[PDB]
């Protein structure tokens, strides 16, 4: 085998350390995989509820003559709801990496979960991707504040939603729990000039074939 | 027999309680490394009393062509940038409800912070031509932040 | 190592300056990585009340 | 989509 391990680099490009800098120690041993191990974990949670609120006022003067006069008054106020839009949510998340590799461009797909059914998988898109992950640190890193998993278009132009039921349950001891079900990345090979690319080096290539030949020690 | 003369004016306020406010925060880019940094993307949180209330990416309004080391962007004799909107085509504003803006009204303050920032490097290809596309800064910096020290 | 420093450019590309022009003298150096640290700063912000 | 509404009204009549 070239790839003794399964992962992106050979048995020489490891031992001999000929690979990206990042990459542990360890992971240079051609048995030890060069692997990301990527989870998310969720801070706290917002819920903006959006009513319509309605708020009016009103004078109004009259006479009449067969005499009289009438000078009456009003203030009115409403408040309408969309059962299906309800209130929309918003998730503060951190990314983990505890593997031997770092992972560029690093886009999670999660499930919104309340009461056991799903409210909504998202992928990280445009806003919430990270750049770097490199191993034993976070996304954002230690000292900055969560992300905000904000929307659930492609474009990052729409806003997570949840119906009448799942706001009044909401408002009570029910929780969202947020579960990572996949997390996709690149990795670095340095090509025919010494420019390292991490593009179309998908690590999802390999997450089988390591997965598949390897024992897993936590 | 009879007759009726009346008059009448009312007056009426509404407001969305998901989206009650737009938010624009003014940034200014700074560079204090040994390189310039082409096409600056950054990206930020928008903080405010323990909640993040928007990440935004620098989209096509608020990316920066050129920043060499020492400088800004805008420049030091202009004014700051607009960071209006949260959709990759800039035509989403920043939203925010109605607690956030109740609590906004008031002593507190949104506070920015850089979680990242994109951008290429130059160099030159076959003929004597500068080219900074396919190449990211990001693909670096695990490499030079693991097998460095870091002096400020 | 043709790239001792960890940065895009190889030891003979910085020490004979043969790069970019901007980059800082600095950074010419074969051990000091030529490499850009941008962060944003917020001047003020504006809030449009959509009433 | 559900709306409540409520109101008050004030009114004076002089002959
Ligand atoms: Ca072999
Ligand atoms: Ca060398």
């Amino acid at each position: 085998e070239s790839n003794t391990a399964g992962d992106p680099y050979t048995d020489y490009q490891k031992a001999s350390g000929s690979i990206d800098k990042a990459i542990k120690l360890e992971a240079r041993d051609p048995l030890v995989a060069a692997y990301p191990v990527v989870g998310v974990g969720m801070e706290n949670l917002i819920i903006s509820t959006n009513e319509h609120a309605s708020s009016d006022q009103g004078k109004t003067v009259s006479r009449a003559t067969t005499v009289q006069d009438s000078n009456g008054e009003s203030w009115n106020t409403g408040l309408s709801i969309n059962k299906g839009e309800s209130a929309y949510i918003n998730a503060n998340v951190r990314y983990y990496n505890t593997g031997t590799a770092p992972m560029y461009k690093v886009t999670p797909t999660t499930n919104l979960v309340l009461d056991g059914e799903t409210l909504a998988t998202i992928k990280a898109q445009d806003n919430q991707i990270g750049n770097n992950l490199s191993p034993n640190e976070t996304y954002p890193k230690k000292g900055l504040s969560p992300l905000a998993l904000n929307t659930m278009d492609q474009f990052n132009a729409r806003l997570i939603p949840i119906n009448y039921d799942q706001l009044k349950k909401l408002d009570s001891g029910k929780q969202i729990k947020l579960e990572t079900t996949q997390v996709s990345g690149n990795y670095g090979t340095k090509n025919s000039q010494g420019q390292i690319i991490t593009e179309g080096n998908s690590w999802s290539n390999y997450i089988s074939q390591i997965d598949s030949v390897s024992a897993s020690i936590i």
